[PDB]
């Protein structure tokens, strides 16, 4: 049951934050609903969840339109999958956040495709921190350059960083990789305005990411099931 899973996940988040001396309010739960049907999202919505993460543009847009047709207010939709140039218009027209900025041309497209009547699209820059098998995300060495370029796009708002670390079994490495992101995040916060979002941690590494300094865990299966 989705309402039960939501409350439980939220308890683990709340425990994990206070144990490491953090207010639980600091951590946002992003309910990842890729491969969940709109009916499962509706259950989470009714239980109070407002923030949802989608990986595949067209399915995400279908879910967004479904709930617009119902009139549901206060939802916040995060695109967290890799963004292809031929589908960037759909993200710019329908989503509130995009976590996967890893090249300037895609961010310029998003900027130029964002309808004028909408507020700026909130974006995160994606770091490939530890995954030699992913083509998504930049190296940390490229961050200062890309962040400066993206920060000038007036139809976007740079909010921080996202990473999908390579999967790790040892809690030690989970923490250590998450800390590299946390360190990059704090360094970025010392010069850029409104840097407040570090999208870091999934179901299996949630405690390490929070201890490392994540502000936003992306939880799918522990909420919606397989
Ligand atoms: C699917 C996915 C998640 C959620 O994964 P779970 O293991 O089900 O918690 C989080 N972030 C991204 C980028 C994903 O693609």
């Amino acid at each position: 049951d989705i309402a039960h899973n939501l409350a439980q996940v939220r308890d683990k988040i709340s425990a994990a934050a206070t144990r490491c001396g953090r207010s639980p309010e600091e951590i946002t739960l992003l309910a990842v609903s890729k491969t969940a049907p709109a009916s499962a999202i509706a259950e989470a919505i009714d239980a109070g969840q407002r923030q949802f993460g989608e990986n595949y543009v067209q399915e995400g847009v279908d879910k967004i339109r479904h709930f617009q047709e119902l009139g549901v207010t206060g939802l916040e939709w995060h695109f967290i999958g890799p963004l292809q140039s031929n589908k960037s218009r759909l993200v710019a027209e329908h989503f509130d956040w995009c976590h996967t900025i890893d090249r300037l041309r895609i961010a310029t497209r998003l900027n130029d495709q964002r309808p004028a009547e909408l507020p700026p699209l909130n974006v995160l820059i994606q770091i490939n921190i530890s995954d030699e098998n992913s083509a998504s995300g930049i190296q940390l060495a490229e961050l200062d350059e890309l962040a400066a370029a993206v920060a000038e796009l007036p139809r976007l708002r740079l909010r921080g960083l996202m990473a999908i670390p390579a999967p790790e079994s040892e809690y030690v490495r989970q923490f250590e990789v998450a800390r590299q992101m946390a360190v990059a995040f704090a360094g970025l916060k010392t010069r850029y305005p409104h840097i407040d979002t570090l999208s870091l941690g999934m179901s299996d590494d949630m405690e390490a990411a929070i201890a490392a300094g994540s502000t936003m865990v992306r939880i799918g299966t522990a909420i919606f099931g397989a």
